[PDB]
């Protein structure tokens, strides 16, 4: 179906979690409560784990992976996502770390080692370089991304609103 | 199966429409005649509707959605939507070619007879003048299209129409 | 399980120890050499022309592979090649031991020579030739510098790792 194993590892699911039947979730993947996985999304936590916080939405066509533990990269790079996170359509997340209340614009690519602090907004089609740290409360855009400006109080609030909205849209589908 | 409902909203399909079994069409999605939806495509018309004109092709990997809660998705006729194209709450005229891998954001407006180079990013609320070539991330007006090119736009739609009628048969 | 689809009279040619995720779509004249690994939600369409993928080459999750439209040109990928996540390949040619950075787009007629590295999210324009032994980055790509010996070695290690990971999935299945 949608949940697949890798070695002895199997996805750990929370409450009210949605995972479209057209998506694929493999290995050590943890989905906290109210997480919604939309259509044609792939989350492969095989060579390392993928942890996703509560009320976080992974939108249509997104792709999530990690990097294996190697010689110069003994720790490898697992994928960690906080709560109230909005991951846009066709986003590419790879071995990075995302705090809480963050919005990753559709079409963006976040590479290994990148760290996105809380209350951050990333413009669509952006590219976040490896080991790039995004300072909290700002808006970044571009390929490679550049810090554009602080977020308005409205925009910060929008981060929470965005997540909630998706939690709701998620529930409407579970209700069908 | 391939057509999913969003409460009381269900896709409306015209004549000779092609939808791959691997693609997902949800909610108020309106497909005119000869529209061809290709492999692994997702079209979501929940919070708002999605309307796609006649003889339009949505190639492999595209993702079509509307403006989150504020703007429906409208695509004209003879429109060629390249592979892995991202269209979000925008408005596309007739005889338009959206280069594969492009991203068109909320409120963007593409007039008729326009060509968008592959891998482009059309920012939010941006309008593209008819008869021009736009390329880049964010796109820039490159130059005007020759009559020959403006013609090639219609021929692309035509070719893909035959292309989808072929999959429908053999 | 129905990943293999035909197109007219053309049908996929599969080699040895080849993996194709059940969520992926392979259509028409697609030829997969030994140890090739087709990952989740990938689409490979060899209808108006064929697709040839050399041995030990990996096509990562969400990639889109197609050939040139009539107006063609087949898609040819060498051996020990590493095609990154969500990469778009279209009527181009890739030599042996090449790593295509995730999110990149390679257009019609592009020719990538052996031992090459393309940065993530790059765009290779039509008929563009990528010279052997270099790193290319950007949209559109620019020749940055020669790959070091370690980097070249890295190309082989990458293909090797994906061949193993592929077999682990083949193991869990069978
Ligand atoms: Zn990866
Ligand atoms: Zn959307
Ligand atoms: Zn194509």
């Amino acid at each position: 179906d949608v949940l697949h194993p890798y070695r002895d590892l199997f996805p750990q699911i929370g409450q009210r979690v949605m995972i479209d039947d057209s998506s694929v979730v493999i290995g050590d993947v943890r989905l906290a409560d109210d997480v919604g996985i939309w259509p044609l999304v792939v989350i492969r936590g095989d060579v390392h784990y993928v942890q996703i916080g509560a009320r976080t939405n992974i939108q249509d066509g997104s792709m999530l992976h990690v990097t294996h533990k190697s010689s110069y990269n003994p720790d490898g790079n697992p994928l960690t996502i906080g709560e109230d996170v909005t991951v846009g359509h066709k986003v590419m997340l790879h071995g990075c770390t995302i705090g809480n209340r963050v919005l990753v614009g559709m079409g963006s690519i976040l590479l290994d080692g990148a760290i996105v602090e809380d209350d951050v907004m990333i413009g669509a089609g952006s590219l976040v370089p490896q080991n790039k740290r995004l300072e909290s409360g700002y808006l970044y855009l571009g390929s490679p991304v550049k810090q554009i400006r602080p977020l308005s109080d409205e925009e910060k609030a929008g981060l929470r609103y965005s997540a909630n909205n998706y939690v709701k849209w998620k529930d409407e589908y579970l209700d069908q």
